[PDB]
This record gives structure tokens, sequence and C-alpha cells, in this order.
């Protein structure tokens, strides 16, 4: 499914996306924008044998296991299918253990580059949650 941006805001923010660990919400709707395009399934297949998956395009080596990447750790106990849902609670619960375990959103290299330094919560701006 692809996401509207206001719609993915007021999804996330029911799975307590916002001021997660410190980060306004808006700092998530800009990492899914710049990750999928909002699509949950979408994927990413590297040459490293690991593969991202889903709408926050969370990697198969450490967090979810797809039966197929060298040295899997399966951080969020998870198959990676279950990312690819039009349903976003399996990513967000694995975003959550992601920023979590390790160390804020720099671990998403879209919010690194297109988030990181700009005015995040423009991508919430006229939405109503």
């Amino acid at each position: 499914k692809v996401f509207g941006r206001c719609e993915l805001a007021a999804a996330m923010k029911r799975h307590g996306l916002d001021n997660y660990r410190g980060y306004s919400l808006g700092n998530w709707v800009c990492a899914a924008k710049f990750e999928s395009n909002f699509n949950t399934q979408a994927t990413n297949r590297n040459t490293d044998g690991s593969t991202d998956y889903g709408i926050l395009q969370i990697n198969s080596r450490w967090w979810c296991n797809d039966g197929r990447t060298p040295g899997s750790r399966n951080l969020c106990n998870i198959p990676c299918s279950a990312l690819l849902s039009s349903d976003i609670t399996a990513s967000v619960n694995c975003a959550k253990k992601i920023v979590s375990d390790g160390n804020g959103m720099n671990a998403w290299v879209a919010w690194r580059n297109r988030c990181k330094g700009t005015d995040v919560q423009a991508w919430i701006r006229g939405c109503r949650l």
C-alpha cells in the first residue's frame, strides 16, 4: 500500500512514535518518505546478501529473518515478510527496537541525509491527528 503523508502520520501516532526516545513524529514521517516513498511493499535487495524491507527499509542482516541473509541476528524476532504488510504495526515495533538497541535515527541513511537538520514538523503540518 502507498500511504498518504497525513495518513501515515496518524497511524504512526496511534502506534506511539511521537516523541519516542525524543524523536518527534515528523522525523518518522520524513524517514518513511525518503526510505520508501511511503510504500509498504518496498524492497531493496543489496549485493551483500541482505535485503531492506518495507516502509522503513529494515535490513535483514540485523533485524528480521528472511532465511537468505548471511550472519542474520533477527533482533526484532520477526520474519522479514511481516514488514511487507499494509498494516505498519510490525515495522513500527521493530523500528522502536532499532532506535533503542542501537543509537538514534542515524540508523536510517535517508533520515541522516534528508531529514537531519530540516524542519521535520512540516511533514505533519496540515494533518489532523
